RNA sequence: AACCCACUCCCGUUGAAAAGGUAGGGGAUGACUUGUGGAUCGGAGUGAAAGGCUAAUCAAGCUCGGAGAUAGCUGGUUCUC
């Protein structure tokens, strides 16, 4: 039991995806959002 | 003639010049031209009226704030399997 030795059991923890960063990542160009339309601007959101 | 203007042609259009030049042209004692100082201004002023002019900006000047206004619209969005 080290401070470098400990780390959480697998699943516990996730990296979170970043949109935007290449075209090998699979959210690259677009980042998820599709092609043009209101759900795919900045604060293009549908109202509840 | 000076002075004030701006009708025509040409040149120039990366100009000598962000509106000129050479030739010609109109008024030239008057509703004339001009120096200095002053007054009126932003939905306001001034206009022998062209929506003209208000610092090369005018169907509502410039500047700083509300303010990262809003943009169902264009553009862009970055390593690997
Ligand atoms: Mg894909
Ligand atoms: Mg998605
Ligand atoms: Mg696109
Ligand atoms: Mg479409
Ligand atoms: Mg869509
Ligand atoms: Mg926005
Ligand atoms: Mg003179
Ligand atoms: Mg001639
Ligand atoms: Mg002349
Ligand atoms: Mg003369
Ligand atoms: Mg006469
Ligand atoms: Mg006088
Ligand atoms: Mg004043
Ligand atoms: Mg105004
Ligand atoms: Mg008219
Ligand atoms: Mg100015
Ligand atoms: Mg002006
Ligand atoms: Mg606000
Ligand atoms: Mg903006
Ligand atoms: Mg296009």
């Amino acid at each position: 039991m080290q401070l470098n030795d400990l780390r959480s059991a697998p699943g516990a923890r996730r990296e979170k995806h970043r949109p935007g960063r290449g075209i090998g990542s699979g959210l690259g160009k677009t980042g998820g959002r599709g092609h043009k339309g209101l759900t795919s601007r900045s604060g293009g959101k549908v109202a509840p």
